[PDB]
């Protein structure tokens, strides 16, 4: 029993991690294999990043330019070419720690832990959701960037993440690791606004079948309701409209507790009409969207 | 900007979990060096554990019957011994994976990671804290003890924690690493009622400090407070007293946001007398007490 934002074990991440610098800016890269992947932003000044035109920069750059440092050796680099916004370094030496991989390009309402770094070394791992507006909330200061979201099955880890940048809100933004952002954002120095942070409501319920597992059950009510009795309820409270996909994903949560779905959906709909009332489920005061159902059976059931 | 329950790369760790079974009961172990630790109810079977007799149990158990297995592959045990509440295995090979540790016992109060376990593999990392009863609120299912707490400084890893055992509850007791037992629980399947679980006064406000930090500054008033005046409303509200060593270490965060360690106890006062008024702090709709000033000043900083 007992329910925590739980991150995958990060080890195998670790052993990717190295520092990538160019010219005076220092940031994080992932190495798998003979490939340094980092933001391309590497290549820019302070001063570039307000309006930084890549492939010109590029062309100023060598191969001997890009400095990648994995603990205290430096990897040699041979190759380097700019996919989207990350830049691959091709290096002369597979890293011997590269792990079984993957990149996916995650779904919003997806989560994933985040390996945060500075100059190669990681100093945190966390669990993280991609937003439905494409940032997520992370915790990452200057240096931090390079630093890679990631999931794990058994032994395979799938990139899903890679840290760029900060918005003036405080939240964050980046890509997958084939440089495509995730959102509108652009790598540049520029007010790029997110746009409405919706509420995942499927990962709200998953946490809410946690929740009934793990003895917190003040909640449960005599209700029942249907999809669309539901969403106008998720629609004023700015919640991801639910859908019989998101059902269908609540079904193993659903037959374990034996709480129908559309009962669940009443509980909500009423936490939502009359908040928590000052009491608390999981330890929260809040309705936490940042577990999604396969993260509630995985910690549920015990997964490595 | 943004703050995060952040656990420590769990890499070091990672490569330290094996499996130990004895008969039919299988659990984790610490590898170190060359010896595993692991919680010593793995010589129990299910009926033992309600009044053991570990010493008498122990008696009927030979090197052989442990089975220590890293990975795939079977340590060879060539000794046994019962310290406190563990159990030491004498291998005859020398973990290639110890990282450089340590064993502290916590105190209360005290943050760590943990690196949650079954059959001696990682499935995940959070964060906890030593509550002040001693206990922790995990995440913990059958088959995962023997997992360990720790925390890391650079390179050295100072486990604190093995987890043990689950209270009726649903929180979670375990033993430092030397087998001795984090208040006043023994091994043993009883009840053993844990005691008030107050909240730690010194991370609520090294936590505010953090908020105040990353922008959420609505909880700021106009108004001071006494250590004795202070204390009047936390004892009302089973809040730790907070004293001067709390205010010292208290005092990086005081001098980086220019907010007196008295004012901001004037902030907690007022959010304890009036609630949150339906906001949030740092997303959070309670006052987090699972930071401590060292953690803020940490992840603030961005220490690797
Ligand atoms: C300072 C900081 C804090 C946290 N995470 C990231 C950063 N860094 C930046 O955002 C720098 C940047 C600026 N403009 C466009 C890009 Cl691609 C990157
Ligand atoms: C089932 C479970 C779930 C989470 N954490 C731990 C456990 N296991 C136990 O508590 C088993 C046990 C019983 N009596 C005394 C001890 Cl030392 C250990």
């Amino acid at each position: 029993s007992g329910f925590r934002k739980m991150a995958f074990p990060s080890g195998k991440v670790e052993g990717c991690m190295v520092q990538v610098t160019c010219g005076t800016t220092t940031l994080n890269g992932l190495w798998l294999d003979d490939v340094v992947y980092c933001p391309r932003h590497v290549i820019c000044t302070s001063e570039d990043m307000l309006n930084p035109n890549y492939e010109d920069l590029l062309i100023r750059k060598s191969n001997h330019n890009f400095l990648v440092q994995a603990g205290n050796v430096q990897l040699r680099v041979i190759g380097h070419s700019m996919q989207n916004c990350v830049l691959k370094l091709k290096v002369d030496t597979a890293n011997p720690k590269t792990p079984k991989y993957k990149f996916v390009r995650i779904q919003p309402g997806q989560t994933f832990s985040v390996l945060a770094c500075y100059n190669g070394s990681p100093s945190g791992v966390y669990q993280c959701a991609m937003r439905p507006n494409f940032t997520i909330k992370g915790s990452f200061l200057n240096g931090s960037c390079g630093s890679v979201g990631f999931n794990i099955d058994y032994d395979c880890v799938s990139f899903c993440y890679m840290h760029h940048m900060e918005l003036p809100t405080g939240v964050h933004a980046g890509t997958d690791l084939e440089g495509n952002f995730y959102g509108p954002f652009v790598d540049r120095q520029t007010a790029q606004a997110a746009g409405t942070d919706t509420t995942i409501t499927v990962n709200v319920l998953a946490w809410l079948y946690a929740a009934v597992i793990n003895g917190d059950r003040w909640f449960l009510n005599r209700f029942t309701t249907t999809l669309n009795d539901f969403n106008l309820v998720a629609m004023k409270y700015n919640y991801e409209p639910l859908t019989q996909d998101h059902v269908d994903i609540l079904g193993p949560l659903s037959a374990q507790t034996g709480i129908a779905v559309l009962d669940m959906c009443a509980s909500l709909k009423e936490l939502l009409q009359n908040g928590m009332n000052g009491r608390t489920i999981l330890g929260s005061a809040l309705l936490e969207d940042e577990f999604t159902p396969f993260d509630v059976v995985r910690q549920c059931s015990g997964v490595t």
